[PDB]
């Protein structure tokens, strides 16, 4: 699982 | 932005 | 499953 | 802006 | 920002 | 588990 | 801008 | 995937 | 501007 | 994934 | 600017 | 993972 913002 | 899982 | 914005 | 699954 | 797990 | 900000 | 992925 | 603007 | 996926 | 601004 | 994951 | 700004 990864988000980047 | 991105999401991946 | 994958999301770019 | 991209869905991919 | 980024979050990964 | 990793956060960065 | 260019973003790939 | 890429885009380019 | 270019899109290719 | 990479994105350049 | 860049970000690569 | 890199960012440069």
């Amino acid at each position: 699982y990864v988000v980047f913002l």
